[PDB]
């Protein structure tokens, strides 16, 4: 895992549209932004049918309904090198305040902002621009021979 | 963390019943399979009373109801060495499509397929054999003096 | 990540109010304890308004209602060094029995017990003193120049 100082050196290179204060003890606090956020309104039938989304204008705050999953675009944009990966964890502030998120990863070679899924256990809200996730940077044992080039490259929503 | 090439070398040794294409940038995509899958129908009273399960024939697709947790057996079988551990994360495809899963770990010394719990936020479905989780391989600072030999050894469901 | 033997050495130094038996293959099993546990009863409006909590006496067992998040104080107290961090994962026993928890982290420099959020998918219960989470210890590439000193220092609930 990369320390605070090691992450600080990633600013402006691996982590774009960053905030200096968001570099913590041993991770980076990802913020939610974007012109819109999405509410899943109908279940998915994977892999052929994706969940149905409701597009919502992201003004100042995102209003969430209990038992619904929401997709948010990160403020930060990534340009992952061939020797780094990131484990996306949830900030304990969101965890202890009734929000759920599964652990997911940003792969080496990935480029673009990320889209994170937050599920609300209660009717609640999150302020646009606030920090929601805690990124843990993992170093690969060797530069990967397979960089990311999947369907989400560039920050594709879903 | 192990890279793509390092994981590829684990095929047929640490990862059995594998798919070469499922070795990604810095992890392996676990698939759900098995003759049956399970729906938790009654809550648990831990540790004395486990949740009550409903056994379902796993034909072609698993039908999930909102607000229910389901147990799936992995296609892959594991034979973990004393110097490796695995962090089970959820594929972002499942995350952004309304599925929840908590982070869990496969310990050094563990042998057998794993049983993963996926919770559906919406009425939905998953296709038998599809990739649902992203495995991150962690190296222990030193070979562990305590290999796994717990109650789930061999791939015990619950 | 740290092996069983390496974790065992942290006992009485980094991990206080511990249990020898809880040092596993490659992690430590955190226990829930404390005089009280909390039920989130009203959603949060982050960051200005935290969720509303209901304080419950923690006698022998915590009774959980489906679709509710609960905050539990850990038995263990931490004194994190400048070169270590901890990934909090959920024990698979809780995962396969209908409990959800997001991945969260204990930062280098953090002092005190931790407060973990468990969400019940079903009406259920957890016994006081039982192991619920699996702690994975991560070593920082370098001693962090920024130790924890946030609002939760000392084990602040929320
Ligand atoms: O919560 C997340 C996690 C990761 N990603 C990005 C970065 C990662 O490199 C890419 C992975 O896309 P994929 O491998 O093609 O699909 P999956 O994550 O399901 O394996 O998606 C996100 O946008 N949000
Ligand atoms: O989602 C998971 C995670 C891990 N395991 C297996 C591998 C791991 O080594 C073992 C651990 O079982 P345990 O230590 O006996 O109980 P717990 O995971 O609750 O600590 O269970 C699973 O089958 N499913
Ligand atoms: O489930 C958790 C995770 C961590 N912590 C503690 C240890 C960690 O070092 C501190 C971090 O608090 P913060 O950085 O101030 O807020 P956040 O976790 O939301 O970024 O909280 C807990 O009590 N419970
Ligand atoms: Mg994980
Ligand atoms: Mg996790
Ligand atoms: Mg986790």
């Amino acid at each position: 895992i990369l320390s605070h100082q090691s992450i600080k050196n990633l600013l402006g290179k691996v982590i774009l549209n960053y905030s200096e204060e968001n570099v913590r003890e041993n991770g980076y606090d990802l913020r939610i932004c974007g012109d819109k956020y999405y509410e899943l309104v109908q279940g998915a039938e994977l892999p052929e049918k994706k969940a149905t989304l409701r597009e919502i204008e992201f003004k100042e705050r995102a209003i969430l309904s209990a038992n619904h999953t929401y997709l948010f675009e990160s403020c930060e944009e990534f340009n992952m090198p061939a020797d780094l990966a990131v484990l996306i964890t949830l900030k304990s502030t969101l965890a202890r305040n009734g929000f759920l998120a599964p652990p997911t990863v940003i792969d080496a070679g990935y480029k673009g902002k990320v889209n994170v899924a937050i599920t609300a256990v209660y009717n609640s809200s999150l302020k646009k621009g606030m920090a929601t996730h805690h990124l843990i940077f993992l170093k690969l044992d060797k530069p990967t021979e397979r960089l990311y080039n999947g369907k989400y490259q560039g920050g594709i929503l879903i």
